């Protein structure tokens, strides 16, 4: 594969291995909407000028009743994260950190769909402001 | 261009909003290591027979010794997350809720950090011991 | 003398994170309890005797699944917002502080997890009902 | 048994469902000392020229040695709400959400008491300071 | 010199701590007293196992006080000082966003044993060996 | 020889969330403060007079740059350490409560935050400055 | 309603068993072919005294397997179901000690007859008639 | 068509201890299970393919405590009583060994456990119901 | 000294998995024993002059089948009653252990051993009666 | 003769049949070193007011080494059950029964002993530290 | 390791006993001295069906432990590093409840053994030849 | 022959006599696979100063698969006891202790095997 990287920036964070992957996203610049929507899971193993890309990801960008569904949404991938964590929860790879991580995620949903029901008291969703 | 559902199964999570996407993985029953592995997140408006695929997020399967990389990582997946909710809290639409999810995120990572870590005080990461 | 109800077969819910400086809060006993909870609070004022309570305020939760038995009190959300509501006007005053909007934000994830298991319990259809 | 709504203000809160109840308080013009002090829990199938009152509860309003007791704090609710979720985790309704909603509440209460502990270190409890 | 023999003592290996310039020794488990470790010692990592470079001793409350008296800190002590060192941290040019978490999560962690404490002491039994 | 000592320029850390019933807390001057922070403290007996200080212990922490100072004191992850460590001793005995749960997982979250600071100062690359 | 006659069944009483609600039969001893009751029912015990009332039928292996086939169930078979269930409420509101015995106990039950059935395939006679 | 029936959304109870040479035992599906536990068993003949049962018998379980449920299924008390019984005949019988003894040693036992359940919950007045 | 008896013959219980160190057991002599039983214990200090006991308590067992007889002293459940009370008030308290756990849970089992038999001598009314 | 109940409480168990007999001792309230130390048998027909005293059983309070002996011990009634159950099984009463509760009261001897016998390497043997 | 004849020694099969990897033998019967095998080997069980392939030569004690005074190990020794490996493993990541219910085991048969000892003691008989 | 003590540690357990031998083990540093693999039976009255030993046993250390077998198990210990007591069964030194003390030791084996049969199972076996 090897498809080049030269808009792509990787998105580097110091709480993420990177030992193995890396992750990397459509230049800040080329960013639509206030965020990123265009991203690349890539071995790490490669030169910085090249991706070898093992996953893309998109994200809806544009709103949904003008643009159609054109991608995913965030609490999308948490859940699937979820519903992995809870798969090993219920393995014997069960630890106390998977559950210590599924309760934030959880709580996680949970406060971004605060503000879906927040946004929904005022009538207002998915509006320009 | 949709596809046939199969043994793939709906995750429904009473806290995901699900309007107008939902997510699906392989049937419980194929499940390599304890978990699913490879999941499609679909339209919602869909024959409950078909699945209308808009991404496809596989993970990876086995020890990356013995199988390759062949996948992507939760940390992948909330790195992104964390990423995109990092840029909303750049613009017009920062809020209070997206501060905590981003936080939630942080701790969830941090957790699932610490495995490894311990699981580096006994040098068995990335193998299945 | 007016004010004085008696203790009786009432108990006193105590618990080492409430100061009771001014106030104490009684419940009914708990062979009395219906539906596996307290449902009918009494707070009081402390400076009485044991023998009887000085009745301040009845909070009178909800007895018994509405959909058989109806509307008879409140709901632990409804008091729950009640204090979020309060906390968040002292936010909004010279009084802001940090205590308080931590105290906020742990009220609120409270209502979230209440909410994630109505929320189940509506997948379910057992919402209202007396089945686990 | 109905009353009529009129300055009262109806509480709604998107993370507050409003089912089978409504949680109203006093008009905000009559907010005394920056904070509502009077709410009215009543039946949520009601129209808006009335309320259908369940219960009353009416707050500490001024201070103490000025007007008496003549009111319930913060404290003495949550106390309520805790001692009712302990007894349900004590029954066959026990569940994870109880316990997660129980430890929510008690931090509630120590964070709201740190500042009385706070102020007490500087002489000043019970009263404006 | 300055090492003194390793011995009876066990590192505390923490994989959150970074363990990079300093080393954390306890008294060994079978001479723990009361259930817990009451002494311990940070020492310089870039010693040798076989010795012990000593940089601080820290020992703790050994048995109740109010049946053996005061004889060393208490956790709360130490927490306390931690939170007062990020506080200043935070009144500085290098205010953080994890400063602040790691504040919030000491003080969290001061009211829970605080609670342990005030309801031992409704209950009587503070300061004492009941459960 | 009275195991006692005069106070002195020593200012007392007085806390709300700190009782001393058995032990009160000093430190240096705000003027011998050194980059920005405390770093010698002593814990003393509380039923001393104010004028004078009864030492139990002292602790000091790392002051100024490894590098041109050297080693000469303690990190605050040393001394969350050794609390983790006597927590989980005291979980392993009829002493075990939930409250020692949450703070041991209170403690683990506060070393997890620092370590982040940390990791960031690496992934940027200017650590230890 | 859904009785059938008591007949030549068997009902078994241990004092071990309390017999409130649901009462236990087999075939009577004379009609027993391999030294073993092979056909039980479990009954209502408020019944009419003529009958049983079959709220289960279970029926175990009549002869060796590898003579005769699969005729039905073993007592490994139930054993299993029971930890199953057992562990089950484990995992939830009800869990006890007493259920925490029990299952060690099925769990030592299932591992003795066991040893049997290794002990008799080294010697070649498990599915066997033979002692 | 020797009575293969699909096997669906049942799950096969794989037990460390037993080695499934003759048998297989399933159980219905987890999300299934109600009050807790699996109550609808089924037992097949083990060679067979893993997406068909074979069925030898079927066990049904009471569902839901008897004072509120009625008599509905069987007990575990009930099997284990069944098992004690043939292995009681087989020790009076040319197949008498020690492990047959310890093995009704143990079932004995285990009766009684449950046993002390059911007294204490009777002395407790709740023996039949859904109380904890 | 004081509170002295004579040694008699009284016969002492040595056990080998009773160490003896503080205290002794005895009871009435074989040949005195009605119903193949000694009834009569005595524990006494172990540290007397060698012809005395020095009582620390008495101990009378029921003498004679109870329907017949009546009521006349004590049986071995409730021995057993009050040391697995005592080792269950230690447990709740700074001396829990392992060791205190284990030996409940077989002193309860003896219980129940016991009362199979007593539950067998009801399901042939020959309980509390001298028939075998 | 009966005595009032008072602070006396009734010791029942799902175990015990309470047919024939009652084990009381004192008001927790009253414990003295963590534990009920005076028990009292009396007869099951009995109002609850009153107890019909058949044995008073009085356990040693406080450790040997610093109050003296006072009392008996868990070991000595244990020892005194399984005399009398060997007895039995020398008898024509001979069960099964007895013999399995003879073996389950000295396996719990034997558990009893090991904590002394760590105690006793432990130096902390009749005395009252943990 | 290297190879031994096979000769006189007899292979201890036990059905509970895996044999995946190690075999153990022992004297031949009619060399048991004091009616009990004493020298037993750990072989590798994949080895020519002539020969056995050592790991470990296991020696207990051969005579009257009073007369012969120390020849080698008792079925005490054995015992005791069994149950201090597992208490190890308890004390590891390996933690487990068969683990734990195998400690119990083991020191319940030490517990028996010593009864044993013990009551040779009240009749001053230990070590000896007499019954 | 005497081996100095050096890094050994005595193993003493109550229910263990240490009359005529002691159990010495390395030291819980050396410790590897997390746990004791070197044990060194020796003569009681030797001094602490040094170890007199009788045998020595060494367990398997490391993965079976992946380091060779190069230690006992302790299934192999226990079934030598099993052995020996069942020999003193079939003699004039029967007695029940030593039967119970058997059917301890088998019913530990059952529950170390179901360890495996649990490991095999799950398919996670002998990592
Ligand atoms: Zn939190
Ligand atoms: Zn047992």
């Amino acid at each position: 594969g090897l498809v080049p990287r030269g808009s792509h920036m990787e998105i580097k964070n110091g709480l993420c291995t990177q030992k193995y992957t890396k992750v990397y996203a459509e230049d800040k610049e080329k960013w639509k909407f206030n965020a990123p929507h265009h991203f690349i899971v890539g071995k790490a193993d490669c030169e910085d000028e090249y991706i070898e890309p093992i996953e893309y990801v998109n994200f809806q960008e544009g709103p949904i009743k003008e643009y159609g569904i054109n991608g995913v949404n965030n609490e999308d991938l948490i859940l699937m994260v979820i519903t992995r964590l809870q798969a090993f929860q219920d393995s014997p790879y069960k630890c106390r950190e998977n559950a210590m991580a599924i309760t934030k995620l959880q709580e996680c949903l949970m406060w971004l769909g605060k503000r879906t029901l927040d946004r929904e008291v005022k009538g207002i969703e998915g509006t320009s402001e």
